[PDB]
């Protein structure tokens, strides 16, 4: 469960933000296999409450109806035919499981369903699960809301409605029968693994005993006795009641604490300079390596509806953004996810974005598909930051340098630092207020490599920057605080 079941040799996993199976399927065949990407972590696959006010938020998918396969984002034959085209071609699928709750219990009763499906939350009935009264704690609460107020309590916290949604009793048998039944149709369509919404508000002994429940990966695609990777979203920062290390019985936890901090150094805040991370890692206090999943930013903070808050790094500070998930792709600690999204109307007003629910590209509700450019980029609002040269080259920097360990660290004592991973691959970063000249020892053979950031390497042809190592592995870079992108990445894939 610790382990993500990708190919050998793929190191990450991206966020398709709200895509269409049927787009993903071909992502795969076109753009993810071929650039070496390990998975896709899509959004929740089950039927939501269709929610028109505001109209379709993204957090209506985070409210669920049933768990039949029928969504914005495709049918049960679409989905199983994502799997299967994406398996058959060696990228894996994980699924974003929302089994924590239910829908709000102040939606209206109807078949206001992504499929149809009749539901009312006034009366905990749920048909097309089934699930009634009996199956929710409303009765196990204390709260006078019904709702968690206060999060230095544990028990309400895990008991209670989170923000009014439909608690269910993962203690009882049923329920726990009734979410690994569907889990068990999605394993054995052929996910490699399962994101566990919410894990802070479920008993990390709940979850275990869903997880045993739970068959093991489709024998066509992995080895027999294989297990799904399993990591649980659990917002830890600093002193909580409720701990990670809670959850690492279970599988990986979301380490919340990379990207909040990651962006205050880049940004440079409060003191803070890319000379500390010198240490970067276990040394900051996150969670084991082994038992952590990072990231920049993903679909909740990015939005200003996560953790980490205002330092939180997105596609909409590019240039910051880029050298953030450079950094992550390069360090050695963790298993890395991308983040791909669409693009919003952001109204701040008063430091508060008013359309952060705003949904994915659409034509009345319609998701709109995603269309490729020319350029290689995608058109009709999506972000598609794993396209970019510099990311997309990132994420095969880090497979080619995996296992390799961290080394030749060099700083300025202020902005400026590199290092190296083995002898595979160097990485140099610019982020002073002044120029950036100097000779560094890479680590690495002899020759001349491309810079991936700049540009590509093409049949013995480099399209960008070219970076020449001595004999002695010493090679010389120059990087101007004014460079669209002021840092370079040269790997043992990249050499002419
Ligand atoms: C790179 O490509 C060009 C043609 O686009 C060719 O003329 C040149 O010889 C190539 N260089 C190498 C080293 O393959
Ligand atoms: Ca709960």
């Amino acid at each position: 469960q610790y382990s993500p079941n990708t190919q050998q040799g793929r190191t990450s996993i991206v966020h398709l933000f709200e895509w269409r199976w049927v787009d993903i399927a071909l992502e795969c065949e076109r753009y993810l296999a071929p650039k070496g990407f390990g998975g896709v972590q899509v959004s929740p696959p089950n039927e939501n409450v269709a929610i028109y006010n505001p109209f379709r938020p993204w957090w209506e998918r985070y409210q669920p109806v049933s768990y039949k396969l029928c969504t914005r984002s495709g049918n049960e034959d679409e989905f199983r035919n994502m799997v299967t085209r994406c398996n058959n071609v060696g990228v894996r699928i994980y699924v974003d499981a929302v089994i924590n709750h239910m829908c709000g219990n102040a939606v209206s009763a109807g078949t206001s369903s992504t499929c149809g499906s009749y539901f009312n939350p006034g009366s905990r009935d749920f048909p097309a699960v089934p699930y009634s009264g009996w199956d929710f704690n409303d009765g196990k609460c204390k709260t006078g809301s019904g709702d968690i107020e206060n999060y230095n309590d544990a028990t309400q916290v895990r008991d209670c409605r989170l923000t009014g949604l439909l608690d269910l009793a993962l203690e009882k048998d049923y329920v726990r029968s009734k979410i690994a039944e569907y889990m068990n149709h999605l394993i054995d369509i052929g996910v490699a693994g399962f994101r566990l919404d919410a894990s802070k508000h479920m008993w990390p002994g709940d979850i275990k005993a869903i997880l045993d429940k739970l068959h093991n990966l489709n024998s066509n695609w992995f080895p027999a006795g294989s297990k799904p990777f399993i990591y649980q979203e659990v917002i830890d920062l600093g002193g909580e009641p409720i701990k990670s290390s809670d959850y690492f019985g279970n599988g990986r936890v979301t380490e919340f604490k990379y990207g909040a901090k990651l962006g205050t150094v880049i940004r440079k805040w409060n003191g803070e300079k890319m000379s500390y991370l010198k240490n970067w890692g276990e040394g900051w206090g996150f969670v084991p390596s082994d038992r952590a999943l990072v990231f920049v930013d993903n679909h909740d903070n990015q939005r200003g509806h996560g953790a980490g808050g205002a330092s939180i790094l997105t596609f909409w500070d590019a240039r910051l953004y880029k050298m953030a998930v450079g950094f992550m792709l390069a360090h050695p600690y963790g298993f890395t996810q991308v983040m791909s999204s669409y693009r919003w109307p952001r109204q701040f007003q008063n430091g508060n974005d008013v359309n952060d629910w705003v949904g994915p590209p659409n034509n009345n509700g319609v998701i709109k598909e995603v269309t490729i450019n020319p350029d290689t980029t995608c058109g009709n609002d999506w972000v598609c930051e794993h396209r970019w040269r510099q990311i997309r080259n990132m994420v095969i920097f880090r497979n080619v340098v995996d296992g390799q360990p961290f080394t030749n660290w060099y700083d300025n004592g202020s902005n400026q630092v590199a290092f190296g991973r083995g002898n595979r691959g160097f990485i140099v970063f610019n982020n002073d207020d002044w120029s950036f000249s100097l000779t560094l020892q890479t680590g690495l053979p002899a020759g001349t490599y491309c810079d991936v950031i700049s540009g590509d390497k093409i049949n013995g042809n480099c399209t960008g920057i070219k970076i020449y190592v001595s004999d002695d592995g010493k090679a010389h870079f120059s990087i101007s605080n004014s460079a669209e992108d002021p840092f370079i990445a040269i790997h043992a894939e990249s050499k002419l």
